């Protein structure tokens, strides 16, 4: 169960990296 | 057409933020085990 | 706890929608 | 430049599939409660 809690933190960190990268992609497309 | 992609990325980012909040909420409930 | 299991199924379904849409976006960009 | 975006979307999709498998693995472990 703690292994699950630690996995969730890990997954959340990965998702924040993805959000940052999608925002970068949306910027780049916006720049033309 | 590129504006439609941009707008969809914006929508996908908001959905992903919602998912992150829900998974954070789960994590808190597991720390209350 | 079952509420958590049901939330995870819900989140997974949403993520599969997102994957499908990103693939559509990658197609569209590829088409020029 | 557009090929770099496409390649990054491909990388992000593979990361999201990995996340989906990990969350499915959690879900199974919660059904074994």
């Amino acid at each position: 169960m703690k292994q699950i809690e630690d996995k969730l933190e890990e997954i959340l960190s990965k998702l924040y990296h993805i959000c940052n990268e999608l925002a970068r992609i949306k910027k780049l497309l916006g720049e033309r």
